[PDB]
């Protein structure tokens, strides 16, 4: 009976915790590697399997209106504010078990998933830009005299750069696979910075897509360079350009970290949730 559900939910909750903790250590990392990413994808899907597994049990406890003592209820006060759980309020056990389940799904869907996408999306792109950098090394050679003059495969770099922007031109950061009101779309953008993404409309609604300004500025700088598809610039001119180029790179490098942050934070709140949720369950 619902008493087994009570114990199965604790197992599932402990599991969610195990996965979460494994995910955090991953995000505390320097380089969102192609591996560190699918690493997350698998960890998220797993967390999603348990949440649903939980939702199923939590639902049983609700229908059977399994009581939640005052003490166990008081424990809810320690859960995250975002969770939206009351340490009492003396409401139906049915509604409590329901709100709890809603909290697990809400956080996981509105926080974890929401950021696991923006983080993944941006990561993937910058990972494609880093591939260009690697190529940039074989695109520079000594030109002229030479005495520090540099030959740059303008076209080659321009071509690569215009393929990247293309690949991520319309890629969205939020929502992962849906639309929203331009008003609520402008909201999310203003909540994670504003420079990171750009509000746009596909159709059926609006979405916050990746801001390709850094790449545009990069192309504008290369266009200004001169004749194609090979240009030679003295040291002063090269460095000056590299400075600009390198700048743009860091702009993305930064935004990338910002996202990685909002994601880790979401992991924290979720973790705090399961931690007190588990204590609550136990106290039953």
């Amino acid at each position: 009976h619902p008493v087994s559900s009570l114990t199965m939910l604790n197992d599932t909750l402990h599991n969610i915790r195990t996965t979460n903790q494994a995910l955090k250590k991953e995000l505390s990392q320097k380089t969102l590697t192609k591996t560190s990413l699918e690493e997350i994808a698998l960890h998220s899907s797993q967390i999603s399997m348990d949440v649903n597994k939980s939702a199923q049990l939590l639902d049983i406890l609700s229908r059977h209106e399994y009581p939640i003592n005052k003490d166990a209820r008081e424990l809810l006060h320690s859960a995250p504010k975002e969770a939206e759980l009351d340490g009492d309020q003396m409401i139906s056990h049915r509604e409590l078990w329901a709100k709890i389940a809603n909290s697990i799904n809400d956080i996981n869907e509105q926080y974890l998933k929401v950021y696991e996408h923006a983080v993944s999306s941006y990561t993937q792109m910058y990972q494609d830009f880093s591939a260009v950098l690697s190529s940039l090394a074989g695109w520079i050679s000594p030109g002229g005299n030479d005495g520090n003059s540099v030959k740059l495969q303008v076209n080659s770099l321009k071509k690569a750069l215009e393929e990247l922007k293309e690949k991520y031109k319309d890629k969205p950061l939020y929502p992962a696979n849906n639309t929203v009101s331009q008003e609520q779309a402008n909201k999310w953008l203003t909540e994670l910075g504003g420079t990171i993404g750009k509000v746009s409309q596909k159709n059926g609604g609006y979405v916050v897509s990746i801001n390709m300004t850094p790449i545009d500025n990069m192309l504008k700088s290369l266009d200004n360079l001169g004749g194609n598809g090979e240009v030679v610039l003295d040291n002063a001119k090269y460095q000056a350009w590299n400075a600009g180029f390198s700048a743009e790179d860091e702009t993305m490098k930064n935004n990338l970290q910002t996202l990685v942050q909002k994601y880790s934070n979401a992991n924290s709140i979720f973790d705090n949730l399961v931690k007190v949720l588990s204590s609550t369950i136990s106290s039953c």
